[PDB]
């Protein structure tokens, strides 16, 4: 038993983590066989960030002025390409480390893992959750760009998710392995506020099934409420509205934990409305909502 | 910015994962070098873990007895010792995949990366802390026995822990790679409480370093104190005492944010004894204690 905030083993990826240097910017890249992915804002200088035209920016950049170095030895680059805002980097040399691998674009609510790099090391991995406001409240500093997003089912990385920027409010803004920006965001350092970050409600109701399979029972109630019902507190608290879909992606800990979906709607409803009272699930004084159904069945089941 | 509660890259650990079986009990084990470190409970079977005699159950093994499985091919041991409660398994192969290695012991209140292994096999990593009550608060079920708590200095891996047991209350026990329990734990089926979990005050000050690093500045006050009237206050609230050697270990994050670390105790003071009145610091609604100074440090300066 025990439930943590887990990400996914990391050296499938760890194999991949090159670093792109253009000019005077050194960045993170992703080599999968003889491509390198990274942020096209490695081409930028002080100027450009601000009002950037990455197409008349490239006519300037040939193969040789990508440095691209794995590990302590140089890539050779043959190729250079702009897909929407990463360039791929064809290099002489297929990574001999490359994983069985995916590119996805994940839908908000979803969960992955971060290794954050920095000169195309590793630092760290942590988990994170794709906001519904299409953020990522990640950990990133100067440097981090072209770090990645991804999960892993058995010996398949799926990549979902490359940096690229922060926003003025501390939080982060990057895009799939295609380079297409999750959200709005664009890459340029311009006024870009974030929307509502609201709940992600199938997640924290997840995180209650993995709580009381755990052993920590005490926000269960007698009540029991509607999707029509919970909805409503649901729109009050800013959380996400709960559709039939995530009552059905629920149903697995419904059935192991033998508390119905609406129950534990209930339960969420008088936690939204009464608060914690000081009392914590799971060692969180708050609902958290980074873990997904899919997350908690497969934490709660070991999947290696 | 940001901060997240982040893992060492696991792959240098991911290569050092194998599958030990003694009879019909499958746990994990280390391989480094030609040794290969597992719990010495899986000699056990279902009467044994109540009152195992250890030197006698072994006396039944030969080396053939312990497969060791690394990936899908198998290891030829060579030879078999118990020190504490492992077993080391010498094996005739060297895992290639040896990282520069140490064993560590730590103290209550250092941090580790756990990565949990099921039949060898990788499936998650977490950041933990060894608790003052000497347990650790980890994501483990049946099987998870040999997972291993790892710090990573550049490209040296200091092993700290090895996941042995898990206490009626859902907390975990283990010991260092010598077979030394952390704690007064023993490996047997028996009646086993934790001492208080006390909160490790020098962690929550760092973490509240980090949250004014990343401008949750809220709950800075205009008060200060001294260590005896912090230290009144701490015992009251069932945190650790904050020694001078606690004081001198925060001083590159007082020096970097300007705030002097009794000025930060006095902040902290107030919260304990106000609480948090429904905010959150770095997206929490409690203090985070699992957050060493020195992990501070790394993750706000990325060190790789
Ligand atoms: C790896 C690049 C980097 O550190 N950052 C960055 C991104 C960019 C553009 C060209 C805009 C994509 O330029 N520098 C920064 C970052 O995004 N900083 C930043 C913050 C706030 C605003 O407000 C307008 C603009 C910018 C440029 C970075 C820093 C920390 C974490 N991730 C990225
Ligand atoms: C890998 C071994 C395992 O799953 N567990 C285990 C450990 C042991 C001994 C021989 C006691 C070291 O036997 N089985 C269990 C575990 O520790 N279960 C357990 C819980 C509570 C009590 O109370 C007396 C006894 C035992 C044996 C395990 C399960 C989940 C996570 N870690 C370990």
């Amino acid at each position: 038993s025990g439930f943590r905030k887990m990400a996914f083993p990391s050296g499938k990826v760890e194999g991949c983590m090159v670093q792109v240097t253009c000019g005077t910017t050194t960045l993170n890249g992703l080599w999968l066989d003889d491509v390198v992915y990274c942020p096209r804002h490695v081409i930028c200088t002080s100027e450009d960030m601000l009002n950037p035209n990455y197409e008349d920016l490239l006519i300037r950049k040939s193969n040789h002025n990508f440095l691209v170095q794995a590990g302590n030895v140089q890539l050779r680059v043959i190729g250079h390409s702009m897909q929407n805002c990463v360039l791929k980097l064809k290099v002489d040399t297929a990574n001999p480390k490359t994983p069985k691998y995916k590119f996805v674009r994940i839908q908000p609510g979803q969960t992955f893992s971060v290794l954050a790099c920095y000169n195309g090391s590793p630092s760290g991995v942590y988990q994170c959750a794709m906001r519904p406001n299409f953020t990522i409240k990640g950990s990133f500093l100067n440097g981090s760009c072209g770090s990645v997003g991804f999960n892993i089912d058995y010996d398949c990385v799926s990549f979902c998710y490359m940096h690229h920027m922060e926003l003025p409010t501390g939080v982060h803004a990057g895009t799939d392995l295609e380079g297409n920006f999750y959200g709005p965001f664009v890459d340029r350092q311009t006024a870009q506020a974030a929307g509502t970050d609201t709940t992600i409600t199938v997640n924290v109701l997840a995180w209650l099934y993995a709580a009381v399979i755990n052993g920590d029972r005490w926000f269960l109630n007698r009540f029991t409420t509607t999707l029509n019902d919970f909805n409503l507190v649901a729109m009050k608290y800013n959380y996400e509205p709960l559709t039939q879909d995530h009552v059905d992606i629920l149903g697995p800990l419904s059935a192991q934990t033998g508390i119905a979906v609406l129950d534990m709607c209930a339960s969420l409803k008088e936690l939204l409305q009464n608060g914690m009272n000081g009392r914590t699930i799971l060692g969180s004084a708050l609902l958290e909502d980074e873990f997904t159904p899919f997350d908690v069945v497969r934490q709660c089941s070991g999947v290696t």
